[PDB]
């Protein structure tokens, strides 16, 4: 099996000459002792990369560059698992700096090159790094055929948000709506999970089928990184009176490519989707800043300290679910929250 | 002003070096009376042009490139609002074939060109085609403050889909949800729409706030569609089955880059994105398909029989909105479907 890796980086450092001729020494030494090949290119503060050889090999070198102080953003465009003859086999690493020669042929290409990457740079921000992942994984995520997958479906909100955008200024508001998502992205990747929605102040996330403690656990560091953030904040911040309210279910779900034509996702779908969306919106309600379905405690291994609430249904298998959340520290100092959703208006009307 | 244009087409039908000949020859002549200059390029069926001159001259040259068969997928990855000088102006539309040509510096430069292109291709189909309209304005998206709209919100979901998820394969599952999400989107963007999110089998849209009149004709236009779709499919076919509630809301909002560092997205934030959010949930209670906010009907121009339905609120302000829906010949057809909805699983099953 001959591996085939692409990908396109930034200068995190202004590099000179002396510093560019560096990295193109390097390369060319070391890939001699691994039989390993590939073509290095240069245009106005980007790197270009292509890459072939032995899977094990190649992988290992992928690995150490990612860890150079010059570089950021180091996307990989394709990956090519099975390779029969090698489009590069009289070379090393020859590279070119197109910032420093201009021909004829070569100057429109240039300006391609640029902007293509400039447009591709713009993307990259809008689009879900899951896919990104995949496309590092050496798979098209366009050619995935949906799937039947066990999983845990994690809905989150700002509680009483609209009082946020009903008294504070447009600008401020946005602010508060991005820290609150950067903090629940956060959080749920490092846990080995997922965000794949968002609308309004709401967020959509899901973890593997047995990961239901890391997702217990997830929405608890969420409450913690916001408890920290309600005091932690100035006198005259909106950021004192962010609350969370979160559900968890766990369930079969349909994973795969939705949406229109146009535009999709590689996204689930399912009733347990609507199930975690529905606790979630219990939790203002039953007082509890976090609500999850019995699926989730049965499915957990640690032994937490868990509160039942009084059941209640929807759709599914036509049966009743068992209401849970977990009596911590952290629940407390969040749940009693929920009741100074009218107290959280006081203090808007200032700012 | 000066613009300059660059963008991204595909190969129509397979096209012969005599026929790419042509489009360079009839281009460069029309450039020369133009005045506006640029290049044109060839690779594995895709091409790349740069375009320079004057506003509306380009803007005229581009409309016609625009409707010319030989293309798809027309993306203008940069528009440079305001140029000072042009960057080929002793050449109008000098065309390169790299399909012909193979040298030493190029050939690695072909399967960079391809591999961006190639994974800029999976990227443009996971992202809003509002960031790429936004792009060809001239703009970019990640530098857009947020500001104060004032727009009617949209908002869709498959009737009993909990009931199509149990009973069907996954690949049927999913093929349907698209189907919906396709015949949303058409009908959306032709009366003035912008579908801005997914979420499981939810369709969040938004029109302009004048254009209220319109939106209310999408959401019966959407049910129109529908209506066809189950007259008209096959036995077997779970369309037939295939329902839709809409639900709509007017007032302010909230336009911009939300989201977190790691993944973003410019839609829309506010009052009016839950309270349509909410009447679509109502939809199912109220047994009605198409349901709209106070707001909407205060808006509308031409008289249409609008039906007053139990006034209600959840979180809001306590306080309770006018809801209306309309009596008409399509609306009459698919409000009944709602209260019918409890008894399609029997179709579901015989499959
Ligand atoms: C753009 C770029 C390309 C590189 N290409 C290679 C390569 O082909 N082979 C290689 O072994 N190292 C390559 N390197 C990594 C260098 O070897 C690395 O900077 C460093 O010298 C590794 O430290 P070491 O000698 O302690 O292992 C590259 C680095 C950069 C910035
Ligand atoms: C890839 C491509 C690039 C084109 N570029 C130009 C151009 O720069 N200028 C132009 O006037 N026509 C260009 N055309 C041709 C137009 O699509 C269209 O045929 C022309 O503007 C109308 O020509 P006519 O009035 O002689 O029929 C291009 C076509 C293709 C396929």
């Amino acid at each position: 099996h001959m591996k085939r890796l692409t990908y396109i980086s930034k200068f995190s450092r202004p590099l000179s000459g002396d510093e560019i001729e560096a990295i193109g020494r390097i390369s060319s030494q070391k890939n001699q002792q691994a039989n390993v090949t590939g073509v290095l290119l240069c245009l106005d503060g980007i790197f270009f990369q292509i890459l072939e050889g032995e899977a094990e090999k190649i992988d290992r070198i992928y690995e150490r560059i990612l860890a150079d102080e010059r570089h950021t953003d180091i996307l990989c465009l394709k990956s090519e698992v099975e390779v029969q003859e090698r489009m590069f086999p009289d070379w090393s690493m020859q590279t070119i700096n197109l910032d420093e020669n201009t021909d004829f042929l070569i100057r429109p290409i240039k300006v391609l090159l640029q902007t293509l990457t400039e447009s591709h740079r713009i993307l990259e921000k809008y689009t879900q790094p899951s896919i990104f992942k995949i496309i590092s994984q050496g798979t098209n995520p366009l050619n995935i055929r949906p799937k039947a997958v066990e999983k845990i479906v994690f809905f989150s909100d700002i509680v009483s948000f609209s009082t946020f955008a009903e008294k504070l200024p447009v600008e401020e508001v946005v602010s508060v709506v991005n820290s609150y998502f950067s903090v629940c992205t956060a959080i749920i990747t490092r846990q080995g999970g997922e965000v794949t929605k968002f609308i309004g102040d709401c967020v959509m996330a899901y973890f593997d089928g047995d990961c239901a403690d890391q997702a217990i656990q997830a929405s608890l560091d969420i409450l913690m990184e916001l408890e920290i953030l309600r005091n932690s904040a100035p006198e005259g911040s909106p950021l004192r009176v962010l609350y969370s309210g979160i559900g968890l279910a766990k369930g079969k779900v349909i994973e795969g490519n939705i949406g229109s034509e146009l535009k999709r996702d590689y996204t689930i779908l399912g009733d347990a989707v609507n199930v975690a969306a529905r606790l979630e919106a219990l939790t203002r309600q039953l007082s509890q800043a976090l609500v999850f379905s019995s699926e989730v405690k049965n499915s957990a291994t640690k032994s937490w300290n868990f509160i039942w609430l009084t059941d209640s249904e929807l759709k599914g298998k036509s049966e009743s679910i068992d209401i849970y959340s977990i009596d911590n520290e952290m629940t407390r100092k969040s749940s009693g929250g929920l009741e100074i959703a009218r107290n959280i208006g006081h203090y808007l009307e200032r700012v």
